[PDB]
């Protein structure tokens, strides 16, 4: 079947996030202060697989690639059979 699987790739802790520091800055200059905001990316990956957990496999091998070893970390945040 089809899938689709919604990959984050985002900064691990400790990696200074200037996108997400400016961020958190305007949203307080906008009346909206926060404690934090943590900027990433969202994948939405449309793929075959024979099965859900072959699904959720290749979703995983996919976002081990895509994700920098030393600044980044993955996570398969969903995965769904498309219709």
């Amino acid at each position: 079947p089809r899938y689709q699987a919604t990959l984050l790739i985002e900064l691990k802790k400790g990696i200074l996030d200037p996108q997400g520091r400016a961020v958190e800055g305007v949203l307080k200059d906008l009346g909206h202060p926060v404690e934090e905001v943590r900027v990433g990316k969202v994948l939405e990956i449309v793929f075959p697989a024979e099965n859900l957990l072959e699904a959720e496999e290749k979703a995983k091998a996919m976002g081990a690639l895509l994700a920098n070893p030393v600044m980044e970390v993955y996570a398969l945040e969903a995965l769904k059979e498309l219709p």
